[PDB]
């Protein structure tokens, strides 16, 4: 109930919402059915349209009009946006040459440049190029301001997860909006697009920008707009708010457009019906910029033009049905569409088995257009697991497709031609970013970046301290003329030990053997030097990673590689080595096939042992520096040290061996040398963060040797590939991965074939940012380069996607 018999007189679009049952006059009252009886009459005036016409100029104020062309309108702050063009012979903003904005040019009393976020739903990245002829205002923003070719949304590439990621800098798993549709089993409650439950504040975690601003004394316009408020009215309202007195006027504002998404669903991303919606959005941008010019704010305000995701071609005939796989279809609940999430229909059903559901969905059809996963086995880059609202079972659906439970769900719900929600690396899901204003750079292109980064920058733009978030503060400094945030490197928490030869062979009882008893003064001084770090400048190009937590570990030097060896986890945290373009691959000589050698620098007590691997029928082992890439037959002995050993399922050894034997050489050829850092990852609670030792759920049988959930590598070379990796004078280039350490290759439907047919495809799928690996290992890379730190932070957030060109 609402006592809707009060009035909006003087209160239209009130900035502070009023407490029930007193009727509301804010831009959200419609959505709560709680507007005052006179809201439409007073606040949603439409009379005479939205533009001044020649004859309306210098008219007598008629308050009934939607906007005004009277002489007093400018000081009243309610002229139509084209008033000055028609009545004062001004030019439209789009027709003015653009001119660098070196400093904010603001009216007196403005304490900071305002921020206006112009958000456009379903605005696919390629619209910028493909729609450029019909979007002149947006094209001027783009070419005159700072722009990226595209911006990467978060997974799932749905509306609410992305808008709320924009507002908070958080992954959906952390902010809690993990889909447009959700079930929370602790609340026992459901969230949907239609309905009231989504208004309950308990769904929305973290700290969105409007709250960050408020708490720090910066006033905010309301970010949300009800559908029925026409775009023109949203603009005039923002402009009116900008005419408020200094003490009342907000500093941050948001406009939202339901277009082009709405049309894209109906007609497909490039349907001929899409030209119109794009024209119309441009015209809105035009009204804002004209309105700002009129208020002398066009060289004062920072404007962000930002999308939430793109749009793909998807039709009803491209639907996979779980009824063609599951005979038990009615005992599951499916969240359907461009992604799948599955749980049991009834928790009172003890015959529900996720394991057999997954198996019934694995590689069952030649061209199956979705892949089942347990959520902790999803590519780590999606960061889509650590929330009770995310179901254990997930389907990653191919672009262009849908998953549904039964055929009856589709024909009794072809309507749609476009949808979104797919993997956030998919080109068609990419969206847009432009920044224009005094704080952004002039005529600057920046590389693609992730929308999780924007919260930090919007905080910088407003002089706010951002709440803890998933952006990497400083990684977008190159977007800004000033207001930069100057981060410092995190302090190393643990310093390494540097052990010498401290143990005799006979102290080791590890059940290991090596045919290495096949034994000069010149070449023993030399090999001693190698063990003291003589070649370290070659294999450790960017300094040693810093350990950001409390632990006990050793630096181990070798001819061909350096490692940071954990006495706690009994294996390296990182292994670093450089492979020049000239490097030669060799094989493991027959006599050394099963060779594992004790490391006389490291006690038996802090070593792995071969016996445990012998007893563990499931677990085999591999090496982090690959024997195949040894620089000489004598250096190869080093690669068989028990301290270079890591536990690997035989299924994963196929992947790992192919990476080390074939792919590292290939990358070295193609990139003119590569530096590789590889290591283990333990994330048993799938929170994206390094596990402590008490979180490890699996060990090599009968031992304290913990099993990794993942193995990473970070592969660095020179951006200018005419320079070798080990002599690079400028910017770097990186690709990385976080491969899941799995006892089977079920994820790859082709795995029965040769590794050349499936391994690289699996690796690409599990591409990663260095930053993802930092979270997962507690390490900090690239400590010692000649590059600025901000550039290094950008590099650490880079993701190699393996998609073709936009
Ligand atoms: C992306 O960025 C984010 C933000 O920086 C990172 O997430 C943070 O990670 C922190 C470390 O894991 C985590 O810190 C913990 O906070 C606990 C209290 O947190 C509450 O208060 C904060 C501040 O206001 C609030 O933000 C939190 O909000 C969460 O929960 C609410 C309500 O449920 C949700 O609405 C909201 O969406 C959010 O949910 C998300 O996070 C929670 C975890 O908090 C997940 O479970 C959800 O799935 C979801 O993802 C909270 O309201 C605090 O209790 C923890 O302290 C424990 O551990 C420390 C170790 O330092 C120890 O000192 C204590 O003893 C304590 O242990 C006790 O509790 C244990 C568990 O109950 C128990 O086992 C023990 O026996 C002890 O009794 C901890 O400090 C922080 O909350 C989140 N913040 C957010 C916003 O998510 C994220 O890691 C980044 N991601 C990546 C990949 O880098
Ligand atoms: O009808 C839809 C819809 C649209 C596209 C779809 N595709 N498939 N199904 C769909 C259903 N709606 C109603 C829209 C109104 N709205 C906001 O007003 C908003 C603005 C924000 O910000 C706008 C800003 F980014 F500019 F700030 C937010 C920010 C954080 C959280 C929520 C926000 N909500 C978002 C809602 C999605
Ligand atoms: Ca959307
Ligand atoms: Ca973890
Ligand atoms: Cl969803
Ligand atoms: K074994
Ligand atoms: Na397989
Ligand atoms: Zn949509």
């Amino acid at each position: 109930w609402t006592a809707t018999s009060g009035s909006c007189k003087g209160r239209c679009f009130e900035l502070q919402e009023v407490g029930p049952p007193d009727c509301r006059c804010d831009n959200l009252c419609k959505s709560y059915s709680s507007c005052c009886h006179d809201f439409d009459e007073l606040c949603l005036k439409t009379a005479r349209g939205w533009e001044c016409t020649k004859d309306r100029c210098g008219e007598v104020r008629n308050e009934e009009n939607a906007c005004h062309c009277s002489e007093d309108c400018l000081s009243r702050g309610d002229c139509c946006t084209n008033y000055q063009v028609v009545c004062k012979g001004e030019s439209h903003w789009v027709d003015d040459d653009c001119e660098e904005i070196k400093v904010p040019e603001c009216p007196a009393g403005f304490v900071r440049p305002p921020l206006i976020i112009f958000s456009v739903d379903g605005f696919r990245a390629s619209y910028m190029k493909k729609g450029s002829k019909v979007m002149p205002n947006i094209e001027k923003l783009r070419s005159c301001g700072t722009h990226a070719p595209y911006m990467r949304p978060v997974y799932p590439t749905k509306t609410f997860p992305n808008l709320y990621t924009l507002a908070t800098g958080l992954y959906p798993e952390s902010h809690g909006i993990v889909g447009n549709s959700m079930y929370d089993p602790v609340f026992d409650a459901s969230f949907h697009l239609r309905g009231r439950e989504k208004f309950n504040h308990r769904w929305w975690g973290g700290q969105p920008l409007w709250i960050t601003a408020t708490k720090q004394g910066v006033r905010a316009g309301t970010f949300f707009w009800s559908v029925s408020i026409p775009h023109e009215r949203r603009i005039l309202t923002i402009l009116q708010w900008l005419s408020l007195p200094d003490n009342e006027r907000p500093s941050v504002y948001a406009f939202y457009s339901e277009q082009p998404d709405f049309s894209g669903h109906k007609y497909g991303p490039f349907g001929p019906e899409m030209t119109n919606p794009l024209r119309e959005i441009d015209k809105t941008v035009g009204q804002l910029m004209d309105g700002l010019k009129q208020l002398r704010l066009h060289r004062c305000v920072n404007v962000i033009f930002v999308g939430d995701h793109g749009m793909e071609d998807v039709t009803c005939d491209r639907t996979e049905f779980l009824s063609n796989y599951l005979t038990n279809v009615d005992d599951i609940t499916l969240v359907p569409g461009t992604l799948g999430r599955i749980r049991a229909k009834s928790i009172n059903n003890s015959k529900y088995d996720p394991k057999t559901i997954i198996a019934a969905l694995t590689c069952k059809k030649p061209d199956q257009h979705f892949k089942p996963y347990m959520k902790q086995h999803l590519p780590k880059r999606l960061h889509y697991a650590n929330n009770r609202r995310i179901e254990d079972i997930h389907l990653l659906v191919d672009r262009r497709w849908h998953v549904a439970r039964k055929p009856l769900d589709v024909y009794k719900k072809c309507f749609f031609q476009g949808d979104h929600g797919f993997d956030n690396k998919v080109n068609s899901m990419q969206t847009v970013f432009v920044g224009y204003g005094p704080t952004f750079k002039y005529r600057t292109k920046v590389p693609p970046f992730e929308n999780i980064e924007l919260y930090n920058v919007m905080c910088d733009l407003l002089g706010l301290k951002p709440a803890p978030n998933n952006g990497t503060h400083g990684s977008l400094n190159h977007l800004l003329r000033t207001n930069t945030f100057r981060p410092t490197m995190p302090d190393e928490v643990s310093r390494p030990n540097y052990p010498g030869i401290m143990y005799l062979q006979s102290e080791f009882d590890l059940g290991c053997t090596c045919d290495d008893k096949v034994e000069n003064k010149l070449e023993e001084l030399n090999k001693r030097l190698h063990t003291k770090g003589s070649t370290k400048e070659r294999h450790l190009l960017y300094g040693r990673p810093a350990v950001l937590y409390r632990t006990s570990y050793d630096i181990l030097y070798h001819t061909d590689f350096e490692s940071g060896y954990s006495e706690i986890f009994l294996m390296p945290l990182w292994t670093s080595y450089t492979i020049s373009k000239q490097a030669e691959v060799s094989s493991i000589p027959e006599h050394l096939t099963n060779c594992v050698r004790p490391d006389v620098r490291v006690s038996p007590g802090f070593s792995q042992n071969c016996l445990a691997y012998k007893n563990d029928k499931q677990m085999s082992y591999g090496f982090l520096f690959p024997p195949y890439l040894s620089s000489s037959p004598e250096a190869k002995y080093d690669a068989f040290l028990v301290t270079n050993m890591v536990p690997m399922y035989p299924a994963f050894k196929r992947v790992w061996a192919y990476f080390q034997r074939v792919l590292v050489k290939k990358y070295a050829s193609e990139r003119n040398g590569v530096n590789v850092i590889s290591g283990p990852i333990f994330d048993y609670n799938y929170d994206g963060l390094r596990d402590t030792e008490d979180e490890i759920k699996q060990y090599v049988e009968g031992s304290s040797i913990p099993v990794p959930t993942h193995y990473y590598s970070i592969i660095t070379s020179c951006l200018d590939f005419t320079q070798p990796a080990d002599k690079c004078d400028g910017p770097l280039s990186v690709s990385s991965f976080i491969l899941p350490h799995r006892p089977d290759n079920d994820e790859s439907c082709n795995s029965s074939e040769d590794e050349s047919k499936w391994v690289e495809e699996l690796m690409k799928m599990h591409t990663a940012r260095v930053r993802d690996i930092e979270h997962l290992t507690g390490l900090d890379f690239y400590r010692k380069t000649s590059r600025s730190y901000s550039e290094i932070l950008t590099l650490k957030t880079y993701l190699h996607t393996y998609e073709s060109e936009i």
